[PDB]
């Protein structure tokens, strides 16, 4: 594949199906997940979005990722905190967990985001395209096995409210990665930074289901 | 009295008060409000916490309302996005309504955010400590009220999640506001913005209600 959103599917394609094949995701998909496994699921997630949207404005102005930079439209920093407030309470800033694979991936993302920004759409790429994606499928999974009440929180994380249609902004992002100037190298180390992005879901729930079954 | 935030609350006591009287808000009040009547608060939020926060980021830098930036304790646009995505959905944005009251309201907070930002302190108090002091009560009424399916969205407003203690924080805003410097004149025209602060409201409530009872 020449251009490199077309190259990035088809690369990550194994990858992806391993990250769908995980017991924990499994288990989610055959819409057996309990209220403990969603909010870890949930921390993860701003654990990791904290790390890759501090790093994507450090590099926002960067030509290696500015023309992939949509703040407004993609940015689950604040939904999740609005999230978090709900499934962990009032001071869940003191109690929810980060665990070791966890920071694993954070860790990464502040390597990329720090010393090589090239690699940063890579990780945006994988969170942000996955998580608007198959947000729906998720969403509707989780409200319906949860047996959530009626308070009105709790799954913001899952709507963008600043992207009218997905699949139109599916395109345009796509369209924006295609305009990105690189070396085939880079080209190359890209492709290779977006299998890491998998295989750094894939080991979190691992861990995440490791820390349930006891 | 000699703190600014005790010269506040002292003198917008009877413009609240007349505010908790309004019909509409005094139904509210009674756990009486319909889906619409509520959409057209949260359209109304969304807009003048778009104007405010806005001047509020024009103006941060300056020694008149720096003392008091809490950009990630208090922002609440994020937050209203997210529930008009809910509430009138994707093409919210396209089809929320902007009236006159919305406009008066929003026109004078980039009017004091242009010429007289000194003033912005006393719209950020009364929007913010009045929405953290009783988003709460009200959050509780609407669930009641508004039968909301279980998506787990649409109240994220009613939940500052980067403020463990509505009383702690309130307690350091109201000690970052008296820390505030200023001449006599400029005081005397900020305790007169938050009551201007108040009838805009006021104004704002009248009208929704002849919107819902013509």
């Amino acid at each position: 594949p020449q251009d490199l959103s077309e190259a990035l599917k088809e690369a990550t394609k194994e990858v992806h199906t391993q990250a769908e094949n995980a017991e924990f995701m499994r288990n989610f998909q055959k819409g057996q997940v309990t209220r403990d496994g969603f909010k870890l699921v949930m921390a993860s997630l701003y654990h990791i979005y904290v790390a890759l949207e501090e790093e994507i404005e450090r590099n926002k102005e960067s030509p290696v990722f500015a023309p992939v930079y949509f703040p407004e439209e993609l940015h689950r920093k604040a939904a999740l905190e609005q999230d978090l407030a709900f499934w962990y309470g009032p001071r869940w800033q003191e109690v929810i967990p980060y665990t070791p694979a966890m920071q694993r991936y954070v860790k990464r993302l502040h390597e990329v985001g720090r010393t090589e920004p090239e690699l940063l759409v890579a990780h945006a790429y994988t969170r942000y395209l996955g998580d608007l994606s198959g947000g729906q499928v998720l969403k509707k999974i989780a409200q319906k096995a949860l047996d959530l009440p009626s308070s009105g929180e709790g799954l913001a994380f899952f709507t963008f409210p600043n992207i009218a249609s997905a699949t139109k902004f599916k395109q345009l992002y796509r369209s924006r990665m295609n305009s990105l100037e690189m070396t085939p190298a880079v080209r190359q180390r890209v492709i290779e930074e977006a299998k890491t992005a998998f295989l750094l879901n894939i080991q979190l729930f691992e861990e995440l289901q490791e820390l349930l079954t006891h």
